[PDB]
């Protein structure tokens, strides 16, 4: 069941393919300290480069949690907000990110949730904001882009009244994606990964990056457009253009098919 | 059960935190005039001044209706169109707001019930538009803005065909966040409300303007601005810079927390 | 039942003010060609033209399929990718276009769906994306555009997973607006039709330019400037305009109704 | 010459269609104040209703001056952005003659209005990172959108003056003439605009807003769009046939593609 | 020196890579009508198809004229927005040669187009608002993305003519040069695009048009993405899988971060 | 006079506030590799942390020389994305020093910083379409935002060189000065902005991300504005309740409209 890499608050694993990056803080409920995104980080940013992954899942330890939020109940000391580095860096990685809700899944935990592409969700799983009960709140990703999600009206319950979300509950707004026993989630999410890695890697990059630039404007724009030039990068019209300023030349754009 | 505040054609009442605009229009069955519309946007900008006040409901007087609309079967005389000017109003404003609908909300009725944060309904309650049929429509807040809620093709579908929409069939497209019994829908709202006066006023002033800095662009982010404006003043940093002007001496940002 | 016009890989038919585009190569199961798009797009561009149609119907010949998508299994020969042509003629024609699915609409197919203003769909009907299955992708309106209906989390899992969906699976999630016994498919979609003929035509195309200015940023906001530039043109105002260029003469818009 | 109705901290003028909005605090600077602004929003809403009205001019009292802000010396919250947010849904051409130091939320109204004539003297720029205070919405977004990103975080950073010519330079104001001519031009600008018809007018003004105000700048689009419906005979007899209490015919109504 | 497929009321021509659109109604003042434009649309979409073609021209016939919008005099309805709409489209870059009036519905059509070279003669400005008409579209919001907000709703408010170096300085115009070399430059701009890579070309257009036109422009890059995507051994092989009827191996291909 | 923290390909230094990241590789004009871009990305991180660090200059090793973008000598993916992308994401203005070429990926670079001051002796350009690449991203939509569309289309159509006088007039650079005072006159504008509140620099910073890179740019907005949050009496007494394990009581805190 799954390898491992050195950390202190989180769990970096993989099977097969999939790479699953495990908030390990079960006591505090899952809940992240400035140094446990700063590992999550390193930890995402080593799934984008290894070429053995495919797909990156996001969960909690043990059972009756995903994630908490925020504690002092940091490290530097200097107070971060790094939390935003990781909402920016998933969804810029060109591999899905899926999130194994196994719990609560409240607070940042459910921001953290909501950015991941996909939500796979344990019976057991309950969302929510608590934000404005707790002297804070996500108005970027958290907002804008939930309503992007759930509708409007949803995305304003969920942050106003702050309720509690059950599975099923989260599934009828279309939150989450599925919900199964939570004896089933550890399945069912690799079923999900093993289903992902049949497709086309690059397929799914662009895909993703088409996702981005619908909400995050030029931002978005800009994952396409790198994913773009890599591709243009490995056609032989480009490799001329290369070829051509290291031969000190000029280059010969002459015989390559034109699509209209 | 609710004091009150002097008006013609609309209620403008109060409940321990909660502002109570009501169409007081029955007979018309909630159809609004310029001077309806105009009695509401100063209820509205009284509701967003009094402090008192933590939220706002909007709903019509009786059960049968919400809204009709206009009518004509305005004072001036001048063609105004000033309703478009509450639709700004009423999501401007730091206050959330809520729609009772107790009946019909048709046509123009429809859209101030989707421009409103959260709808509570009553079983009663039926949804619509009807402009193509009464040579009319709403193509700025009732077009795009209820995509952003239930999804282009379902407002594709209430525009083109204009059918009618009981309660559940609201519900089960996500345009409306409850429905309880007529009899209960003056609770419920309440406790809706008393919910939401149990959390930050501050926190829910910046997730409303950062929702619809997600969808109004520039004037939305105005609105971010403004609240960030507003908390910054009350900082110790702007302070230094305002004694500095009334002091004519220069500005010693020089001892403040900056953070990363 | 409906007349015809002359074509090689699909058919143009007439009902009582409905216009019918049929993809008609049910033995490739649907699937479009270049020049089948080409025959697609000029069967639109006479159906946005023709006064006597006021809705547009897209389908499938027979049972078993919608559309496919591409195949090879063009003309020219050119390297042509002409869909996308297409994709954009159907939602700038002031007549709203409803997709008629009684079968498998996969791939491409499922794209020209959800850009179809509304969709009804037979109990039959199985939707879903095949793109990085068979080394393709719509990163454009098949799956931002996607994202606008059933929400982001749903339209990353139709595209990551690719799996296929069941008419009632499509009902849940708001992809398609209404699901009826397959013997029932012909009907209804007439009766929605019917149902669009007693409203104004002139406000349906504002609120189609409306919804489309939505998310087509400056593109969207030509189609509703156009419509705009249309009745503005019918305004005794304009042609006074037009009459003193005719005349040499300085124009008079001294006495016209001006509104606040 | 110029007619008038009253108000404590502005003036309100009328001359042959041009209204004219006018701050009435030259002794400190032209700036305002919770209740100046309230009298601007006024004062702009009459104008919005009054059909004798078709350009609106914001200017400061004497030359010297414009607006410098908001002062605070006389809780304090910010009706400056409701003004701004009023003045670009006027339906109603408005132009800014400056005559002096523009700057603060004095310059950010300055750059909401339509255009701006410049008188030779005057002078723009911010204040806002050194007085503690910053417009973050239109005073920022929309000011890269005259000027460009690159220039318009050069003004919010250094907090820089700039005279009128450097102004036109970048592309702040339309046009710069002498101080004394500032009362005319402006003048020969609403002469100009109040020949061409005031629906494609308040059209375009729409057209410009919804090109960045996102849904807030369509619904602006729309709502001049259905206005325009309503005076058309397709949409009437849609409103009668309700009166009427029968089915609407739009049958017989000319088709477009 | 210029190879000709006619029309009736167009002019369309070949050079050396260079395809070349002139209307053709100097008498008055190269002016368009709905077929006219129809003529365009046909001409641009030929362009749009014939691999030889890697830069398109539109101009005016003679000197003295470009375009001054739709005339009427010849229900009817507007394809000129289909024509500006397709020739953003093109994958080939399409420079604007004006050497006379480019007013109205004549000027936006110089707007659409990527880039303009003047000939010193060039009037540039708008009608709309006189004659009975505006372009709230193209003409109003991406004229601002060019000149800037301020200015942009300076030419349709006031309807004013700018000469050529005046279009220069807002900078609706590239580059300006004397009547007599305006045939020429133009070829010399068009040699200068025709020897960079024309995939690249075709690429960054779109990522122009998607950072204004959202969803619709984002349609145009990601068409653009799924061309490159069917040159690549990884997609040809998913498409021979299914064509084989079997499943498809991406696993040995090299993957990128 | 200028304290060091070394790289390998990188230079990093520290004056009174003002942080410098200066590429140290001259003789191939100071292009970038994966690696040197990598230092930048570490050395700007480390600068976004350092409390005494308000204002950081990107620069070139000695005159001549800026950025030539990535020459690729040295499967190689590409971080100069996640650069660009970080470097407006920093709270603190970061000022372009350009002393010579600043061209393909070296010249996005330049038109990413918040300003650019520029020497004399500047040349600004694009390379892409000639070399196999493009930047599609924030070198071509965000560059239309600067210079405006009619302009940004033509540098990457045409790849032209550019001196700084004429950057200074379609707008990519703030200012010009001789190449003597160029180490001079960065420093003045540092200085002239480290007088400024950072916390108002950083919102408008951020305002004006949000103003062009939609729901991403909104996200920083709404992370200064949770950090100021944060800093107020009724966010902590929030956070103390749940410490606690009692009802906040936000209830007697000052309300604004
Ligand atoms: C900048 C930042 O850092 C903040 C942010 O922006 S992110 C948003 C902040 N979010 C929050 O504070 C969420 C509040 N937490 C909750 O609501 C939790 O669900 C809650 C404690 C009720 C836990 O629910 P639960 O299932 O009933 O667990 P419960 O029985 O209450 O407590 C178990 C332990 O979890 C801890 N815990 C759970 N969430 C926590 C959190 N967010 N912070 C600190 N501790 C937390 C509790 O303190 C408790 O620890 P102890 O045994 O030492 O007292
Ligand atoms: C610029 C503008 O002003 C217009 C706008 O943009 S807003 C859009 C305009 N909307 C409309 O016109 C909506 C049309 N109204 C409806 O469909 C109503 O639901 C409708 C009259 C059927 C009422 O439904 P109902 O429950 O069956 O009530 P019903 O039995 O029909 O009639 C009861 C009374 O309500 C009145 N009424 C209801 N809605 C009305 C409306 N919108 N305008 C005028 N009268 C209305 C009816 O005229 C009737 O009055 P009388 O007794 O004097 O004849
Ligand atoms: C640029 C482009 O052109 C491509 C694009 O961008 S659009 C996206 C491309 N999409 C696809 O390729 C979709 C793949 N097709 C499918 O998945 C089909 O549903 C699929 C063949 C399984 C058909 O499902 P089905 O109901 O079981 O039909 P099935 O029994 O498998 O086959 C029946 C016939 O349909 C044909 N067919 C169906 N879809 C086809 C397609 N997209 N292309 C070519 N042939 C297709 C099969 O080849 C088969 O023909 P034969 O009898 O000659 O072998």
């Amino acid at each position: 069941w799954e390898t491992l890499r050195e950390y202190d608050e989180i769990k970096y694993e993989f099977y097969e393919g999939i790479a699953k990056v495990t908030i390990n803080r079960p006591e505090v409920r899952n809940a992240f300290t400035p140094k446990t995104v700063a590992e999550m980080i390193d930890a995402f940013s080593r799934a984008r480069d290894d070429q053995n992954v495919s797909v990156i899942v996001l969960t909690g330890e043990g059972d009756l949690a995903f994630c908490s939020g925020g504690d002092q109940k940091g490290e530097d000391q200097i107070p971060r907000l790094n939390v935003l580095d990781l909402q920016r860096l998933i969804r810029i990685i060109p591999k899905p990110v899926i999130a194994m809700v196994k719990g609560y899944a409240v607070g940042g935990g459910n921001v953290l949730n909501v950015v991941c592409d996909l939500t796979i969700a344990a019976d057991n799983a309950i969302f929510g904001q608590t934000g404005p009960k707790v002297g804070s709140f996500d108005a970027g990703y958290g907002s804008g882009y939930l309503a992007r999600i759930v509708g409007h009206k949803k995305a304003r319950e969920i942050w106003y009244l702050c309720r509690q979300y059950n599975a099923q509950e989260a599934l009828d707004m279309g939150l989450v994606n599925t919900v199964v026993p939570l004896e089933k989630v550890e399945d069912e999410t690799v079923q999900w990964c093993k289903e992902i890695m049949k497709h086309s890697p690059t397929a799914l990059r662009f895909l993703k990056a088409a996702m981005n630039a619908d909400t995050d404007g030029l931002a978005g724009l800009q994952q396409m457009a790198g994913d773009a030039t890599l591709l243009y990068y490995t056609t032989d019209e480009a490799k001329e253009g290369r070829d051509a300023f290291k031969e000190k030349r000029d280059p010969d754009f002459d015989q390559f098919p034109k699509f209209p």
